[PDB]
Parts: structure tokens; C-alpha cells; sequence
DNA sequence: CTGTCTCACTGTCG
DNA sequence: TCGACAGTGAGACA
């Protein structure tokens, strides 16, 4: 397997591919048989004052005894299932790292999407990186820094945008979330359903 | 109280 | 139709 260093300034991650073709494939089946979504409160987000579906079916797994905050509330995620934990160990196997928790992003298509964001490190391991799984429809990934935002940026640093494809792992290590936003902005093209499992190290 | 940060839509321009 | 870009606030904090 061949390793991307992803590297600008403030950022540190690594793309491959993971899963080969036939086992991502196997593995896009059973995530698509078996997880399960929220649905409910959990899945609705008020911005700016008006309520809206959140863009994206959403989900958590994790080791027995964590807990986590997501909307309102303190939530448990759901104990892992087979699928989860094959695809953690061989993450863990590959790459040493190690996680108790993932929160599962399912775009269905090309309009379901996630605004740029950094993710929340408060309840983080420090330092821990996070670990980006992709099944499906290939999408566009964006990396911005936090000073190259918006209207008037302050710093013109270079965007960074690729592809994360079937099978693949990107990670993502410190300090890369402290200094650049992500996001996997709106395709119309893409037709095709897309699960990501995002893999993260939470306190206990 | 006191700031800062966050989430995703809709409308306009091309 | 697509998309880039700007503009929109209430709630959770430190
Ligand atoms: O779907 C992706 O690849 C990004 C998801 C993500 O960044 C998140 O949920 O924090
Ligand atoms: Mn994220």
C-alpha cells in the first residue's frame, strides 16, 4: 500500500487506500444492511433560527461504558457490530492507532453534504488523531485554513482538495484541526450513496 | 453578564 | 441546472 502525505502549513495527514476493491465492496453491503441511523430530533440541526434536516444520516459506535454529547444531550453510542469492528482492526493493525468510538456520515448522494468545520477536541484523547474510512460514491474532500475563510480572509493559504475514494483512510493527526476546517462540499453529479466512518479516541 | 464559536439554508450573480 | 459567494441567529459555552 502506498501512503499520501498530505502536508501544508498547520497540516499533517495521510491518505491510501485501505480496502482493496472486493473487500470494500463486502464491507459497503453490510454497512448498508446493518447500521443503523438516527432518526428523530437527532436528526434535525436549527440554524440561524430555522430547522432543517441535518444533510446526511448520522450514527455512533463505540466501546461499552462511553458515553458522548452530540445535539442536546450525553448519549451512549451503540455497541460495535462485526462489520465496525473489522474495519477498526484493520486501521488499528495497519496503523498502530487505536479508537473506542466512530460517528458514521451516510451522504446519500451528492446533495447531502457537511459544511466546513474542525471536530470538536474537547472530549478527545489530546492529541489523538482521527481516522476517516470512506465507502461508496467517491467525493470531494476540501481542507481550508482557519485564516483563508470567508469574505475578506485574512491569509490566502492554498486550499487543499482530493478525493477520498472506496476504501480509503485518510488520516488526520494534530494539529491539523486546530488550523484548517474541512468539509465534503455539495456534488449534484454524484448519484451514488456514500458512508464514511469517522473513527476518534474519546475520553473515558 | 461577556464575549467567541457553530451549524446549513436561501438568494443573487454569472 | 450548477455553482460560487454572501448573508442569515440562537444556543453552548470559558
Ligand atoms: O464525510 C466526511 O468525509 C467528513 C465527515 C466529517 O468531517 C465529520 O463528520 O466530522
Ligand atoms: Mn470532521
Amino acid at each position: 500500500m502506498s501512503w499520501r502525505h498530505i502536508r501544508a502549513e498547520g497540516l499533517d495527514s495521510s491518505y491510501t487506500v485501505l480496502f482493496g476493491k472486493a473487500e470494500a465492496d463486502e464491507i459497503f453491503q453490510e454497512l448498508e444492511k446493518e447500521v443503523e441511523y438516527f432518526t428523530g430530533a437527532l436528526a434535525r440541526v436549527q440554524v440561524f433560527g430555522k430547522w432543517h434536516s441535518v444533510p446526511r444520516k448520522q450514527a455512533t459506535y463505540g466501546d461499552a461504558g462511553l458515553t458522548y454529547t452530540f445535539s442536546g444531550l450525553t448519549l451512549s453510542p451503540k455497541p460495535w457490530i462485526p462489520v465496525l469492528e473489522r474495519i477498526r482492526d484493520h486501521v488499528s493493525g495497519v496503523t498502530g492507532q487505536t479508537f473506542n468510538f466512530v460517528l458514521i456520515n451516510r451522504y446519500k448522494d451528492g446533495s447531502d453534504h457537511i459544511c466546513e468545520h474542525r471536530d470538536d477536541e474537547r472530549e478527545l484523547a489530546p492529541g489523538s488523531p482521527i481516522a476517516s474510512v470512506s465507502f461508496g460514491a467517491s467525493r470531494d474532500f476540501v481542507f481550508r485554513h482557519k485564516d483563508s475563510r470567508g469574505k475578506s480572509p485574512s491569509r490566502r493559504v492554498a486550499v487543499v482538495r482530493l478525493p477520498l475514494a472506496h476504501g480509503s483512510l485518510l488520516m488526520m493527526n494534530h494539529p491539523t484541526n486546530t488550523h484548517w476546517y474541512h468539509s465534503l462540499p455539495v456534488r449534484k453529479k454524484v448519484l451514488a450513496p456514500r458512508v464514511n466512518l469517522t473513527f476518534r479516541k474519546i475520553l473515558l
